[PDB]
């Protein structure tokens, strides 16, 4: 079988946590006023649910609504509990309110507003010393919530929400959100596809808070590189040959032989044989001003096949690559 794993860092913070901070199966919504939000406009729609702008009439404030479609009640009090856990850390978004809605006849979310510059104005004019300040807040946001017991699962462009006239950035989403457990076997049907970490791409269950730094190092690769996605796979199969030209071959089988697994037969066909590139070879002179010796090393640290030798969260934020960020 399978050889186990557990995470390096915060291994046993839902073990001596009350049972009430996890088992999310036996939590009591509080319902707020479903009358104090008037919907103003759709601004999305996903699978599992519509999130809406609207107005909070006791306050006259912008607000944010996520009204669920129908969904396992375990599911939906999964992220309800850990939007409570986590609530007032470092850059998680604020669940404000929770609200039975009258039409979906399911619980309605309701959210901070944060003014989002949107993503491709974003990704065009970041500078060099924006993408490590937001590199930065993004850190913060995943060492509160990995401390915290929560993995996120599900880290890419569009649930970071940045208000860049204010310097102001929230990790949204967390629906796919998890509490980790030490020997416990995930479902690796998580992250989009680009961001999948190598462990979900080769079936290996028994994952921790290391994956949400692998999807981090795709996001960093495709800001200093200018290739967005980074790791652009059509399916699955192919996003793991996508990293294995770039990583290697050879250390695809290290990992896959430290953990006792075995890659589905139909990489056979496909997966051949690639030395790793040095990231050297993805600078050019339109994407040069982005890099640096310490963004490399840096992104050198978190893309890892094997998940126990990615960088934590606070050791990323110990990194040289930050030294130029201004602290408060
Ligand atoms: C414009 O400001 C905001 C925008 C979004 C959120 C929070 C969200 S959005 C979400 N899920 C989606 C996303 C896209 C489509 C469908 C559902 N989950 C969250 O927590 C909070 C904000 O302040």
């Amino acid at each position: 079988g399978p050889v186990p794993s557990r995470a390096r860092v915060y291994t046993d913070v839902n073990t001596h946590r009350p049972r009430e901070y996890w088992d999310y199966e036996s939590h009591v919504v509080e319902w707020g006023n479903q009358d104090d939000y008037q919907l103003v406009r759709k601004l999305g729609r996903g699978k599992y649910s519509e999130v809406f702008e609207a107005i909070n009439i006791t306050n006259n404030e912008k607000v944010v609504v996520k009204i669920l479609k129908p969904v396992k009640k375990k599911k939906i009090k999964r992220e309800i509990k850990i939007l409570e856990n986590l609530r007032g850390g470092p850059n998680i978004i604020t669940l404000a309110d929770i609200v039975k809605d009258p039409v979906s006849r399911t619980p309605a979310l309701v959210f901070e507003h944060v003014n989002n510059t949107d993503f491709k104005q974003l990704y065009q004019t970041l500078t060099d010393y924006d993408i490590r300040f937001y590199m930065y807040e993004i850190l913060k946001a995943l060492d509160y919530c990995h401390s915290m017991g929560i993995m996120h699962r599900d880290v890419k462009p569009h649930n970071v929400m940045i208000d860049h006239e204010h310097r102001k950035l929230r990790l949204i989403d967390w629906g796919l959100a998890e509490f980790y457990h030490p020997g416990q076997e995930y479902n690796v049907r998580v992250a989009s596809r680009y961001f999948k970490g190598p462990e979900l791409l080769v079936d290996y269950q028994m994952y921790d808070y290391s994956l949400d730094m692998w999807s981090l190092g795709c996001m960093l690769a495709s800001m200093i590189f200018r290739k967005e996605p980074f790791f652009h796979g059509h399916d699955n199969y192919d996003q793991l040959v996508r990293i294995a030209k770039v990583l290697g071959t050879e250390d695809l089988y290290d990992y896959i032989d430290k953990y006792n697994i075995e890659l589905d037969p139909r990489f056979n066909d496909i997966l051949g044989r690639h030395s790793r590139k040095r990231w050297e070879r993805f600078v050019h002179s339109e994407n040069q001003h982005l890099v640096s010796p310490e963004a490399l090393d840096f992104l050198d640290k978190l893309l890892r096949y094997d998940h126990q030798s990615r960088l934590t969260a606070r050791e990323a934020m110990e990194h040289p690559y930050f030294y130029t960020v201004v602290k408060d």
